[PDB]
């Protein structure tokens, strides 16, 4: 209940600030395949640089959220994600490296009554789950062949940009 309310507000809010965002969590997956909800809202946001990110989060913290975590990294984009409180919202700026592909690529879908929201493509969802690690099994069982192709591409572009941790993701999959 808190979860749908949280999702509604942040969507209101992100749209409000004309951001390029995309659901990549429980609702997203549920939309692209079968019911796999969580008590977390996972969203990607395409933003220019760390200033953009910082600024966005400041603007959101004037609203009715609190900052529960900054996730940082040694690379050119310091600020990978943040986690906010209202139920928790993870915002991903540069966790996977294809945030802006994902957000261009998302499609608007009506998730709840009179809530349309952009939703990561199945292929992207597959990419991201692999990287985080039956959320995945679901997405794959559900995925069309072209879906699988796009996923491989998405995998590749993550690896190129070198957010692949140090993992052969291509590999990790054929296994699973």
């Amino acid at each position: 209940n808190a979860v749908e309310s949280t999702l509604r507000r942040v969507a209101k809010d992100l749209t409000g600030l004309r951001q390029r965002w995309a659901l990549v969590g429980g609702f997203a997956v549920s939309a692209r395949s079968e019911p796999r909800f969580t008590r977390d809202v996972d969203i990607v946001v395409a933003v220019a640089n760390d200033d953009a990110a910082e600024s966005l989060v400041r603007q959101l913290l004037t609203q009715q959220y609190h900052l529960l975590a900054s996730v940082e990294q040694d690379a050119a984009r310091r600020l990978a994600a943040v986690r906010l409180g209202a139920v928790v919202v993870d915002l991903l700026f540069a966790s996977c490296g294809i945030e802006p592909e994902i957000a261009e690529a998302a499609e608007e879908i009506e998730i709840l009554p009179d809530l349309v929201a952009p939703v990561a493509t199945t292929a992207h969802l597959i990419a991201m789950k692999l990287l985080a690690r039956s959320d995945l099994r679901a997405l794959v069982d559900a995925a069309s062949p072209q879906d699988i192709q796009d996923a491989r591409k998405a995998i590749e572009l993550i690896t190129l940009r070198g957010f692949h941790r140090d993992r052969d993701l291509a590999a990790e999959w054929t296994r699973l």
